[PDB]
């Protein structure tokens, strides 16, 4: 159908993350929280931080539980810290129901909340596996479902350029995406894990074993800002990236993603960029189908001039498609099917002659042999 309540509930800053509007707590606390497919936890700052300009306040709310247990998240940048309780808790843009969820109520964090990002908390809607301290705590959008009629399903719909955009949950809004959906399974319910069967750079296969590309996964991550790949790939997507924006050189470091490269407003040569494409396992046996992004997705805008860090970045822990591969489409977590949905973003950024894609079918055998383990 049409969600246009939740059309258009997702802000941010570029490279900062999408956030949504969420209250917690009796009177309802408004927060802003990153809405990550990448994580687990509903997590949010609840005691002064130098970053944080509101917190969750439990001693306000008569519908707080202190679930009497410490949480620790401590990752590869820093870390997050805090204390688990329960609390009800709304999308004020979100569909009109309250649930009681889990929230890790952070007290302490190092590098984890980022000064002028405007969001005080992190909503991990990935599944319960990967959340913290372990399996058994509940994610927000499983009790969501388990105590509501909402079915079991979100889609995002990431627009970049502060930055912007849509999460309907429950549904699939048709004004938010062209042509069709092509639908890829969920390989595993942990991350939202799937399998990359082939990836082109302007039509020209990077061709390695197909396994490379999903080594060792490969997910599906609103809260990480850049296409992230297995060293291997990166090295050869990159390779191939130069070769096909040959006509300018860029020194090294930008194509590290350090350096901007920046050109006179309006100028920017987006042709001479490539696009990539990744091919997606399908639903049907030996059926795949492929998603493609432009420049205007992997060359990420950054504050005279039109400036841009390039947005492709090297992963030790497998490929990421995050907002560079989402901002060109309409994602749709079809978690009650075990599918992840792609489709065009009607709101992504392009230009005259070029538009990102989802294409499909394409015969691909032995696409299960692109899946690591
Ligand atoms: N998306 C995301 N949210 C995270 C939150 C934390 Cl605390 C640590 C890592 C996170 N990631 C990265 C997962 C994919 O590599």
């Amino acid at each position: 159908g049409s969600f246009v309540e939740m059309v258009d509930n997702l802000r941010g800053k570029s490279g900062q993350g999408y956030y949504v509007e969420m209250t917690v707590g009796s009177p309802p606390q408004t927060l802003n929280i990153l809405v990550d497919t990448g994580s687990s936890n509903f997590a949010v700052g609840a005691a002064p931080h130098p970053f944080l300009h509101r917190y969750y306040q439990r001693q306000l709310s008569s519908t707080y539980r202190d679930l009497r247990k410490g949480v620790y998240v401590p990752y590869t940048q820093g870390k997050w810290e805090g204390e688990l309780g329960t609390d009800l808790v709304s999308i004020p843009h979100g569909p009109n129901v309250t649930v009681r969820a889990n929230i890790a109520a952070i007290t302490e964090s190092d590098k984890f909340f980022i000064n002028g990002s405007n969001w005080e908390g992190i909503l991990g809607l990935a599944y319960a596996e990967i959340a913290r301290p372990d399996d058994s705590l509940e994610p927000f959008f499983d009790s969501l479902v388990k105590q509501t009629h909402v079915p079991n399903l979100f889609s995002l719909q990431l627009c970049g350029a502060s930055v912007g955009g849509s999460m309907i949950i429950g549904g699939i809004d048709h004004s938010l995406y062209t042509g069709s959906l092509w639908y890829t399974p969920i390989r595993r319910e942990w991350y939202y894990e799937v399998i990359i069967v082939r990836v082109e750079i302007n039509g020209q296969d990077l061709k390695m074993d197909c396994k490379e590309y999903n080594y060792d996964k490969s997910i599906v991550d609103s809260g990480t800002t850049n296409l992230r790949l297995p060293k291997k790939v990166f090295e050869a997507a990159v390779k191939s990236i130069k070769a096909a924006s040959s006509t300018e050189k860029f020194p090294d470091g930008f194509w590290l993603g350090e350096q901007l490269v920046c050109w006179q407003a309006g100028t920017t040569p987006w042709n001479i960029f490539p696009v990539i494409s990744l091919y997606l396992m399908g639903e049907v046996t030996n059926q795949s189908f492929r998603i493609t992004i432009l420049p205007q997705q992997y060359l990420r805008p950054v504050e005279q001039d039109d400036c841009y860090k390039f947005a492709i970045s090297q992963s030790s822990t497998g490929t990421v498609m995050g907002a560079v591969i989402m901002e060109g489409f309409y994602v749709v977590f079809d978690r009650a099917r075990k599918r992840i949905g792609f489709a065009v973003s009607a709101c992504h950024v392009h230009d005259e002659f070029r538009t990102a894609a989802v294409e499909g079918p394409f015969v691909t055998l032995d696409m299960e042999d692109c899946g690591y383990n």
